[PDB]
């Protein structure tokens, strides 16, 4: 599962690129490479940042890169990839990602 990573990375990719590079930078939070789809997965309680970008749902994800600061999460959720994390969860279109089982 090492693959992993540049499958939907490369997918986040074209969210900082396409979003004006909302970033600059990786914020690569904790001691490496970031794991976004992993305190991501998590925030999946609420699907929604915006929701969970001020809940205690938050405080997983949050402290689960041992970063303990809900602010850089959502810099993580909407900063990095809003839309790519917000999408595969209710549908993203069910003709594209999950498309229905396919």
């Amino acid at each position: 599962n090492n693959k992993q990573y540049e499958l939907f990375m490369k997918s986040l990719i074209e969210n900082c690129k396409k979003r004006n590079m909302p970033l600059q930078s990786i914020p690569e939070i904790g001691n490496r490479k970031i794991n976004l789809f992993y305190l991501y997965m998590l925030v999946q309680k609420f699907g929604g940042a915006d929701q969970v970008t001020r809940t205690q749902q938050w405080s997983m994800v949050a402290q689960r890169l041992q970063i303990s600061d809900y602010q850089q999460l959502e810099s993580i959720y909407f900063r990095i990839l809003l839309p790519y994390e917000r999408h595969m969860i209710s549908q993203e279109g069910i003709k594209e990602t999950q498309a229905k089982r396919i």
